[PDB]
């Protein structure tokens, strides 16, 4: 389904909804039988949207709900908005939403994550105030991205079993917005950008869908025409281009024109100049070898869970900057688009990812067999390609994205997980051959136990030698560790970035035993690990987890959440934050380091 | 000086200009003559609107910037505001703001903490887009309110020095938005609202300013006419009167008619009365006993930054708590504060940004009042920031009374002919609530002189803390002492709008010593005790509802710890003793003995 990013335009004006909605429990299960939408939410709440609803009450019993929960404010419609294309559109509800515009069901969504929208123009005047009510369900089940088992104890009331380690924060958790188009518009743009291996050209190809004539322009950052052309597809030249580099992320804007006989459409997309191949081992961008640092991050903050918001991006952005990592991975859910806008602007390279985390009985009564009609079945794999095919639809032109992650850390062992997995990886091909595919691999489906990775491009590691196993033991991790990146190296030839390494670390635990929980152990155990991965040549990667503590369910293994961050969740420093800022901005930009 | 909260209305449409914009930092104060507002910012980098500039980057050397800063941004004017009248407005800027629209300046503000706006529709042309540039100053000097001090060292980089205990946040801490009205507008509203005895009818006043003929309906909660009006007063039989802990609204909305053009202006009423009766602090003819905190606009990352989540938490919080009050310490907060405190009947002390108008809280004028400090000129910006408070909030139930400054010394030479004609020019610019003067712990029942001037005693202490240090005896006998010497000295009503102890999270003591969890415990449990067994106290704010940042220094433990909750809102054990005493009482009334 079509998904541009919504950019206000001469043809084209926002509205933003954010702000107080009111909120309601649906303890009872009757607010779609009673049409709660009809009226005022009737014992309702202040709550903010943007927002997960868990944490802003300050109240458990809100917090570990499972069920429906009711959104509803009244909004006007821009008066001068006559005779114009109204859409009324959700950048994520978590993880289903039912939406009405006064009395008329207009969207219903399943994805926690991406956005949906509405040509809502029948059902609105302009200059009129309209209710949006809005139901949001936050269960999930086999067929859900990520799965899980909602459990009915006697007495009727539910309780979410899941199997990823992340609390299963729900809500509105991104923008909502009305925003208009000309009854003639671009609704489809799919950019690929060639570069010639002499760096010297690169040539644009453009594809676009729209109910009018279609022209585009290519213009650089200095607002300089530098192509043009016509109709619904092609390719534009550029002589001596300015490539987007990590780092640097140079932007063109190619400003298509959707245009019928009465009236026209202007959408500007940015546009990166850039090329992104596996070849052998390396892993190349403009046609030189990258190597990643930084992290794998979580959308997690104190009251607003996993809700945007702008200091927060700001502020992060500002600590990878000042650590030195030039990459993250999309830990464990497509993010905020306003995070891949800004990767796009600041030149940093991203791993998109899906939802799709959880798929794995053996991380700890669950099914007995993962892939089987009474767990992942037909369903799950049409929901999994149905989460692909909406993430690609959003990120196909961000040039920040280098490789899509379809997966993370899925229990490959069993007969059944090669035949679940072959076909998303072929489709995700299909989907978009300008970028490489990855499924993250969790560290029991070792490089003699794992039965999928062939089938993807890049080998992409979560390793936790000398904490969930040789647990405290650095000299025996260490053997371990490096045994098995070369066993990988042989086993597959393929580039190898590891997406996740790192230790539940106590700020302020300090101990001259360097054992584990304290922050001495943190940075002793990283070091290890940084000198392994630099004796290892198909190693192109390091991705720390993870940049911040974050909330999970409540357990034995988790001291009031995941504390293997390098900063605290209000964002302090642990000494590992200092010992990565030395390597990571010691090293040559985007070069693999040197013993 | 027409201050209208804008509301979108079938004649006024709102654009939010919140988000990312450029930003950049002016070291070489060149800025203003190389006119950075007719070009994109140079070197710049992206900031979130709202919140303070500060805390954002992570970086010492912007948090502790001293001169100009700049935000940069363009936005598309909607098509449909062709032919009507566009205004710019900024809810606030800390603490200087001037404003170009492409070229064009447009308006200038000092005052961290309130509104300001210009009408732009000359300067813009709806369906096209137009640059806003803001140069936003933080320097504070003797005429800023508040007051500081700079120092530019030997290089000509500045240095602030200021005299009150809460960082000095700035940059654009609340929404900027354009809105809309017809050329044809309502352009102000006054509101009072009597309560007779009985409480069984009440009367509602009404002043309008607008450039056409006035229409008012007032409108109960369910949207039923109940009086109307062509200046006036409208009455009421059996009135849902406003009260604590509910807060029952009305909505007065007031048309202005031309022949031509046509505004609407919801305005929300609350049907309450408050005044002293001797000893006794009444709402509704009531005797009230506020509950609560000194609050501050403060968290992580975002400064004194507004943020919707942090206010619906903050709330819950309050509410879990058993608080019915705060004080706005020490600065107007953001105007949604208040728009909240209305609808869920939250009793406000609204608080001008004075303080520190003091030389000995913990090289300086050697006169506080003098020509080289708090001078006549100062006086009138103080007043100018009474005057801007008032006409902002003035029609806020909430708000239950003034206090137009927090911790003045009252020693120095010629304090009462400062203040005099401040409680003066404040019962003229309103006298529909009480005023109050926040009272500094040193300045007791013999050295103050200023207290005969104001309807409520607000008093700050801290015996046990700063002095008869971890001695909660002999602090006890010191504060019984000192609170009826108060009663008999003005037998006014005496609320305690400052107790609290720096309390670090997670320092357990058996001794019950300073800084421990134990300690804040047995602290506010003696305070507590006293409060009761004096008639005259009608009110105890907690200092502070959560650890707050301040400037750097050997008392300030990375901050203010004297938070019943840390920046991160988690509790310390004393917010639990809180919530037994708060809850555990009868809503709005003095516990027994
Ligand atoms: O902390 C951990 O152990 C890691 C394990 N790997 C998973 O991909 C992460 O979600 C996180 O749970
Ligand atoms: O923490 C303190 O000591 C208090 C004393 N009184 C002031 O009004 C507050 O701003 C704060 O500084």
């Amino acid at each position: 389904s079509h998904m541009l990013r919504p950019v206000e335009t001469p043809t084209r004006e926002i509205k933003k909804l954010d702000g107080l909605w009111a909120f309601s429990l649906d303890r009872e299960n009757c607010g779609i039988d009673q049409r709660w939408w009809e009226s005022a939410l009737q014992e309702s709440r202040a709550i903010a949207v943007p927002g997960s609803f868990n944490d802003q009450f300050a109240d458990a019993d809100i917090r570990n709900y499972a069920g429906n929960v009711w959104y509803q404010r009244e909004v006007f419609i821009p008066k001068g908005w006559a005779g114009q294309r109204i859409v009324l559109r959700f950048d994520a509800v978590t993880h289903y939403g039912k939406v009405w515009v006064n009395n008329q069901e207009v969207m219903e969504h399943q994805g926690g994550y991406t956005p949906f929208e509405a040509d809502v123009t029948p059902y609105v005047i302009a200059g009129k105030s309209v209710r949006i009510t809005v139901c949001v369900n936050n269960e999930l089940n086999w067929q859900t991205i990520p799965p899980g088992m909602v459990i009915t104890d006697e007495n009727g009331k539910k309780k979410q079993s899941y199997f990823h380690d992340f609390f299963n924060y729900a809500g509105i958790h991104r923008s909502v917005m009305l925003y208009t188009t000309p009854n003639t518009w671009v609704d489809d743009i799919t950019v690929v950008t060639h570069v010639a291996q002499d760096c010297n050209h690169a040539s644009v190809d453009w594809q676009v869908v729209a109910n009018g004539d279609v022209s585009v322009e290519l213009r650089d950052a200095d607002q300089q025409v530098v192509a043009t052309g016509q109709g619904t597809s092609g390719t534009l030249q550029v002589v001596n281009p300015h490539l987007w580099q990590p780092g640097e992320g140079y932007l063109y804007e190619l400003c298509v024109t959707a245009k019928s006989q009465t009236e026209c459409d202007i959408y500007p997309l940015r546009v990166g100049i850039r090329s992104v191949a596996v070849k052998g081992e390396q892993f190349l961008i403009n046609h030189k070898p990258f190597y990643f640092t930084g992290f794998g991050r979580h959308e997690d903050a104190d009251l607003r869970g996993k809700g945007f918001d702008n200091v927060l991006m700001v502020h992060d952005h500002a600590l990878m900057d000042w650590i030195g990592a030039n990459s993250y991975r999309t830990s464990h859910y497509p993010y905020a688009e306003e995070m891949l806008d800004w990767a796009d602007e600041h030149g940093i390279v991203v791993i998109d990812e899906t939802a799709a985390v959880g798929f794995n009985l053996s991380l700890g009564n669950k099914p007995k067999e993962l892939y089987s009609e009474e767990a992942v079945n037909g369903e799950t794999q049409q929901a999994h390609l149905q989460a692909i095919k909406e993430l690609i639809a959003r990120d196909k032109n961000h040039p920040s994205v280098v490789m899509w992650s379809i997966a993370n850390e899925p229990d490959t062992r069993p007969q059944g997980a090669r035949e679940y997995f072959a076909p998303l990886a072929e489709a995700t091909r299909k989907l978009d051959p300008t970028r490489p595919i990855t499924c993250v691999n969790v560290m029991f489906c070792d490089a003699h136990t794992d039965t999928i990775s062939d089938l993807f491009d890049v080998l992409c590691l979560n390793r936790y030698y000398g904490w969930y196993v040789q647990s405290g033991d650095l000299e025996t991790a260490e053997k371990v560790l490096e045994k098995e990146l070369l066993a990988w190296q042989e086993k597959l030839h393929q580039p190898i970035i590891i997406t996740e390494y790192g230790v539940d670390t106590l700020a302020g635990l300090h101990s001259m035993y360097t054992d584990m929980w304290s922050e001495e152990y943190q940075c002793a155990w990283l070091d290890m690990y940084h000198r392994v991965f630099d004796r290892v040549s198909a190693v192109v990667g390091e991705q720390v987890w993870n940049f911040a503590d974050f909330a999970t369910s409540q357990g034995i293994l988790r001291v009031g959440g995941n504390k293997k961050g390098i900063f605290t969740r209000d964002r302090k420093p642990k000494s590992a934050a200092f010992l990565l800022q030395k390597r990571w901005t010691g090293m040559n930009f985007g070069e693999k380091p040197q013993q």
